[PDB]
C-alpha cells in the first residue's frame, strides 16, 4: 500500500499541522503531538476501524486522548482523515472563541471526540468504561453462528501525568481484574511534563506496576521511527485476548526540534518562529504554514472510502444477524438507538401518607429494582458494600471476566475511577444508563469525574447514601455538611434531595430523563414519613408547595425544607398555625430544576413580598440566602458534625421543630 | 521477658476490649481489631518508642491507623499502655457524645492520636508526611559526632480499602522515590477485607506493585500467631535504611470468632451477644465485660516506665548536643516549640497604587520568598507546576533522597497525596508550616485531604493559581466556577481571594498566623492594579470598605468585589459617581473572617437599610445572596467557561465594568 518515505512524509504532516496551529494560537502544547505523530500515523491509517463521515458509527473503534493537553494531535488526525468537524479553517482557530478546536478535547463541542479530557487521568478511566460498554454489549448480543454485531477496540494515549494520578491506578486495577482484552493503552514514555525531567518526582517502574495490575505489557523502544514495531505491538495487543495491554512507547518529546526536543519548554509553549524554521529544516519539510502536501491527503483521506466500507460491512453483519435473530436484533436496535422505552416511567411506584416511612436509601433500592426491568440499558454499582448501600439490581448478576453480560458492577474502594468509568459507559452512546453509589461524603474523592459528567453531558446517576448527620456514630469524617452547596454551585449538575417515597421516585424519574446531564441524589440513612402532597411531579418543578393554611390567602411565613428535614417544616407549620399564622410549606428537592421554571411559577411558590422565610436542612446555610434573603433564617449545621447517635446529634446541633418555630418568629419581626 | 502463653493472653485482651466496646456502642468494626491484635501486641509492647504520659514527646515513633474504622484497635492499645486520654470509662463511651473515643480516630479530640483518619487512604499519606518531617528535621539538625536529637520511625497500619484508593498509590510512589527508610507500613492482608470484595474487585499483586514503587516488601504469612515472625519482619524493615518497607501481614478478619471470622459480617457490625459468648468460649477467655486481667496490665503498663526512660534518654542526648552545638540547639528548640518567630509579619512587603500591578500568583511568589527566611519551618511545593505557579523558595533546594534538609518538595502530578502528605508534615507538631500548590481547578482531585486539613486543625496553606476564566485558552476543563463557593461552604477552611499586593500579603499573614486552621488562597494568572485603600489589615476583617464617595454619607449602592474583579467594582463606582450616585466599594477577600467580626462591624460595612447591592467576581453567583440579598445582583459566571483568550472570555461572559454599572442601576430599581 505505501513506502517508508511516504509514511515519513505523512508523519511529518501531523507534526507541522500541530506546530503551525500552536504558533498561530500562541498557546498550547506542541511537544507531545511531535513525539506521538508516528503512533497517530499507524493508528489512523492502518489500525483503527472508523468512519470519518460518520462519528456515530456504532461499531467504530474508540480513541481517547487521556493526555488532553496534546489536543492538536487528535485534531490533526481528524482533519487529515476527513472528519467534517475539523476542516483546515478550524485547525487555524485552535483555542479561539467558538472554534471546534478547544485547548483540550471536548466531546460536547467536536463530533468525533469521544469524551472530555485535560484533567489528567480521566481519559484512561473513560477508556476503561468504553471497553466495559463494548464487552457488555458483545456478551449480551453476539451469537456464535453469525458474524458479531458488536466488535471494536478501545485505544487510549496517555502520558506520565496520567500515570502519576491515582485515578489511573484505580481504573487500571479494575481493567486488569475484569480482563478487558480489547483495551489497548499506548503510553507516551518521553520522560516529561512541567517541572524539568521526571527523575525529579517519578522513578517508579511503570511496566512492573502494570504487570501487578493484571496487564500485558509491550515495550516499543523507538516510537520515533519504528513504524513496523508499532504495528507489531498493536497486533500482539490484539492477540492477547484476556488482558488489557499497555504499550510502553518511548518517544522524544518535541521530536524534530534541533534545539528544544527533550526539554520542558516544548511541553507547554509554542515552538515560536525561529525554532519552527529550524524544525522545518531539520526534518526537511519545505511546505508552508498549514500546507499539507496533496500526496499526504491522498493517504489519510483513504479513511473515507475505507470507513464507508467498514460501516457498510457492519450493516451487512447486522442484516444477517437480524435474519436469524429478529427478536434479539429488535432489542439491540431499541437499546443502541438511545431512545428511552415507551412508558418506562410508569414502573415507578407511588406512596400514600398511610404507608409507613422508610429511609430514602431504601426507596432508592425500590426504584433501582422498579427501573432495571423497564430500562435494558441500566447498569451500575457501588464502591461500598451494597449491604450498607442497597444499590444492586436483583434481576442481574455481577459483571466479571467471563460474565460480561451481567449488569451489577463492583468497583471496590475506587470512587474516583468509578465516576470516570461511568462517564465512559454513558459516552459509548449505546444507550447504557450508568448509576454509581457510595456514601455522599466520598463524593469528595470523585469530584473531578463528577464535574466531567456535567461538562461532558454524561447522564451518570450518582446515588449517594448517608447524606447527613443522620448517619450518626461514624462521626464528622463521614458526615456531609458543605456537599449539597458544593453540587448546587457546580454548573450542569442536578442535586436532588428527596423527602419520602414519591420524591425518591420523582428524583429517579428526573435522573433517567436526563441522559445528557448528571444527577446526584442525596439519600438518608434514617427513616422519614411520607408527607401529604409530596409527589413525583413536584420534584420536576424543583420546589413546590405542599401546604397552605388557607387557600387563596397570602402566607405570613414560608417554611422550606428538604429531604429528612421536610418533616420539621410541616410540624413547625402546625404549631405556628395554632397561633393564627398563615404558613406555606415548600419542599425544595432540586434547586436547579426550580431555576428552570417560569418566572410566574417561581413567584407562585415564593412571593416576592413575603420576606418572612425559614429554610431547614441538615447542611450548611451557605447558598440558602438565594431563597431566604437577608431577612430569612436557616436551621441547619454549618460546622463539622460529631460522633454520636443521630437523635443526639439532631438535638445538640439544634436541627429541631422548636428551632424552626423560633426562627419563623424571628423572621416575622423583620 | 514474657512467655508465649502470657503473650497470647495479652493479645486476647486487645481482642475483647475492642469486642466489648463495640457491643456496648451497638456500632462499629470489630473484625480488623480482632485480626490485628497480634500486631498491636508487638508494636506497643516491644517495638515502638513512646511515652504514654507524654503524647507530645518530640522524638516518639509515630503511629497512624489508616484503616480508621478499626479505631477500637488503637483505643484498646492506648488504654492498655496507660494513655490518660483513654481510661476505661472512655472505652465504655466509644461513639458517644463528647467521648474521647469517637468512631474514627481524631487528633483534635484524643491526645496520642496523631492525625484524623477514616476516609480510606488518607492515613498512609499522612504517615508519608510524618516520615518526611522526621527525615527533614534529622538532616537539618543531627550532627555526626554526638547522639542524634531526631531519630524516630513512622508506623502505619492499612488494609485493602486503603490499597485500592488511588491516593495511596500516589503517596507510596513518592515515598519510594524519596527512599523513606523509616516508614514501615503494616498491611492487614485479610482478603474478605471488604469492600471490595474477597476475590471480587481486588486481585492485583499488591506486593509486586509496591516493589515497582521502590518499596522493600516482607511477607508475614501468619499474622494470627507468629509473633516471632512479626518481630523479625520489623527488624528487617529497620535494617533496610534506604527504602520504605511494606510488611504484608496475612490475618483472618475476626480472628477468634468461631462462626463469623473470615466473613463480611464481622467487618462493620458488632459481634453481638451470642457470637461474643461463642468467641469467649472459643478463645478460652473467662473474664467479664471490659475486664482486662491484672497480669495483662502489668505487661502493657510497662510502657509507662519504658516511656519515661526513653524520654529521659532523649533529654540526655539533647543536653549533650546543646553542649557542643548551642546555636543549632537554640534553632531546633525555637522551631520545634511551634511558636512563630517574633516579628515574622514584618517580613511582608507593602504596596502603593503607583506600584505597577502584578498578578496575585506573582505577589504570592514574593510572599513565599519574603517569609522563607523569617520562618524556619516553611516547607512545601507544587504538583508539577512551579514555572506556571511560582512557588519555589529561592533560599533552599529540592527535597530528595540524599538531600532531606532541602525545603522545596516536588510532588509530581499527585494533588490528592500532596495535600494529605502536607497534613502529616503539619501534624508532626514540630513547627513545620507546609504549603502546597497547583491550579485552583485541581482542588477537586484533592478535596478530601483539604477537608481533612480543616477537620484535623492542620495549618496547611493551599496556594492555588489560575483561579478563573482569566487563565484563558485551556478552556472549561481548567477554569474554576463553583470552587470559591465550595470552599466558602466547607467548615473551618479560610477561602481567601486577594486583590493586589497588599491583600496578598494580608492573605499570607492570615495563613501563617493560622497554625490550627487551613487557608486556601486563590490567585490570578492575569495582572491587576494596586487599588487605593486595599490593605494587609483589611484581609483580616474579611470584608472592608475601600471607597466611599463622600465621607459621612450613606451609600445609595454598595459594590462588592474580590480578587481580579475588585477593579471592575472601583471603575464602575467612578462611573456611577459621575452620574450623581453615592457609592461604596467593599473588598471581600475572606468571607469566613468577615463572619467572625462583630455585628456592629458587619453593619458598618453593609448597612441593613441599603439593599441596592452588586457583587462582582469571576465565579458563580451561588452563595452571594448572603450579602446581595434577594434585590441585589451578581456580575459573574454560573456556567462552565470556554476556550478563548481571557479578554475575550471576560467580554463574552459579561464580566465587565459596564455590566457592573448596569447591574447597579437595576438594583436602584
Amino acid at each position: 500500500s505505501i513506502s517508508r518515505d511516504e509514511v515519513e512524509k505523512c508523519i511529518n504532516a501531523i507534526r507541522f499541522l500541530a506546530i503551525d496551529a500552536i504558533n498561530k494560537s500562541k498557546s498550547g502544547h506542541p511537544g507531545m503531538p511531535m513525539g506521538c505523530a508516528p503512533m497517530g500515523y499507524v493508528l489512523w491509517n492502518e489500525v483503527m476501524k472508523y468512519n470519518p463521515k460518520n462519528p456515530d458509527f456504532f461499531n467504530r473503534d474508540r480513541f481517547v486522548l487521556s493526555a488532553g493537553h496534546g489536543s492538536m494531535f487528535q485534531y490533526s488526525m481528524m482533519h487529515l482523515t476527513g472528519y467534517d468537524s475539523v476542516p483546515l479553517d478550524q485547525i487555524k482557530q485552535f483555542r479561539q472563541w467558538n472554534s471546534l478546536t478547544p485547548g483540550h478535547p471536548e466531546n460536547f463541542v467536536t463530533p468525533g471526540v469521544e469524551v472530555t479530557t485535560g484533567p489528567l487521568g480521566q481519559g484512561i478511566c473513560n477508556a476503561v468504561g468504553l471497553a466495559v460498554a463494548e464487552a457488555h454489549l458483545a456478551a449480551r448480543f453476539n451469537k456464535p453462528d453469525v458474524k458479531p454485531i458488536v466488535d471494536h477496540y478501545t485505544y487510549c494515549i496517555l502520558g506520565d501525568g496520567c500515570m502519576m494520578e491515582g485515578i489511573s491506578n484505580e481504573a487500571c486495577s479494575l481493567a486488569g481484574h475484569w480482563g478487558l482484552g480489547k483495551l489497548i493503552a499506548l503510553y507516551d514514555d518521553n520522560k516529561i511534563s512541567i517541572d524539568g525531567h521526571t527523575d525529579i518526582s517519578f522513578t517508579e517502574d511503570v511496566a512492573k506496576r502494570y504487570e501487578a495490575l493484571g496487564w500485558h505489557v509491550i515495550h516499543v523502544i523507538n516510537g520515533n521511527t519504528d513504524v513496523d514495531g508499532l504495528r507489531a505491538a498493536i497486533a500482539q495487543a490484539k492477540a492477547v485476548k484476556d488482558k488489557p495491554t499497555l504499550i510502553k512507547v518511548s518517544t522524544l518529546i518535541g521530536y524534530g526540534s534541533p534545539n528544544k526536543a527533550d526539554s520542558h519548554d516544548v511541553h507547554g509553549a509554542p515552538l515560536g518562529p525561529d525554532e519552527t524554521a529550524a524544525t522545518r529544516k531539520n526534518l526537511n519539510w519545505p511546505y508552508g504554514e498549514f500546507e499539507v502536501p496533496q500526496d499526504v491527503y491522498d493517504v489519510f483521506r483513504g479513511a473515507i472510502k475505507r470507513g464507508a466500507e467498514e460501516e457498510a460491512n457492519w450493516h451487512k453483519a447486522c442484516a444477517e444477524y437480524k435474519a436469524k435473530y429478529p427478536k434479539e436484533w429488535a432489542e439491540f436496535e431499541a437499546l443502541t438507538s438511545c431512545k428511552l422505552p415507551e412508558n418506562w416511567e410508569a414502573a415507578l411506584p407511588h406512596f400514600k401518607p398511610e404507608d409507613k416511612g422508610l429511609a430514602t436509601r431504601q426507596h432508592s433500592q425500590t426504584m433501582i429494582n422498579a427501573l432495571a426491568p423497564a430500562l435494558p440499558g441500566l447498569i451500575g454499582g457501588s464502591a461500598d458494600l451494597a449491604p450498607s448501600n442497597l444499590t444492586l439490581m436483583k434481576i442481574s448478576g455481577d459483571f466479571q471476566k467471563g460474565s460480561y453480560a451481567e449488569r451489577n458492577l463492583r468497583f471496590g474502594v475506587r470512587e474516583h475511577a468509578m465516576g470516570a468509568i461511568c462517564n465512559g459507559i454513558a459516552l459509548h452512546k449505546s444507550g447504557l444508563i450508568p448509576y454509581c453509589a457510595t456514601f455522599y461524603i466520598f463524593t469528595d474523592y470523585m469530584r473531578n469525574a463528577m464535574r466531567m459528567s456535567a461538562l461532558s453531558e454524561a447522564g451518570v446517576v450518582y446515588v449517594m447514601t448517608h447524606d447527613s448527620i443522620g448517619l450518626g456514630e461514624d462521626g464528622p469524617t463521614h458526615q456531609p455538611i458543605e456537599h449539597l452547596a458544593s453540587f448546587r454551585a457546580m454548573p450542569d449538575m442536578l442535586m436532588i434531595r428527596p423527602a419520602g417515597g414519591n420524591e425518591t421516585a420523582g428524583a429517579y424519574k428526573v435522573a433517567i430523563a436526563n441522559r445528557k446531564r448528571p444527577t446526584t441524589i442525596a439519600l438518608s440513612r434514617q427513616n422519614m414519613p411520607n408527607i401529604p402532597n409530596c409527589s413525583v411531579e413536584g420534584v420536576a418543578k424543583g420546589a413546590y408547595t405542599i401546604h397552605d393554611t388557607k387557600a387563596g390567602v397570602k402566607p405570613d411565613v414560608i417554611l422550606m425544607g428538604t429531604g429528612s428535614e421536610l418533616e420539621l417544616a410541616t410540624a413547625a407549620a402546625g404549631i405556628l398555625e395554632k397561633e393564627g399564622k398563615n404558613v406555606r410549606v415548600v419542599s425544595f428537592p432540586c434547586w436547579e430544576l426550580f431555576e428552570e421554571q417560569s418566572a410566574e411559577y417561581k413567584e407562585s411558590v415564593l412571593p416576592s413580598d413575603v420576606t418572612a422565610r425559614v429554610s431547614v436542612e441538615a447542611a450548611t446555610s451557605f447558598g440558602w440566602a438565594k431563597y431566604i434573603g437577608l431577612k430569612g433564617k436557616h436551621v441547619g449545621i454549618d460546622t463539622f458534625g460529631a460522633s454520636a447517635p443521630a437523635p443526639t446529634l439532631y438535638e445538640k446541633f439544634g436541627i429541631t421543630v422548636n428551632h424552626v418555630v423560633e426562627a419563623a418568629k424571628a423572621t416575622l419581626q423583620h
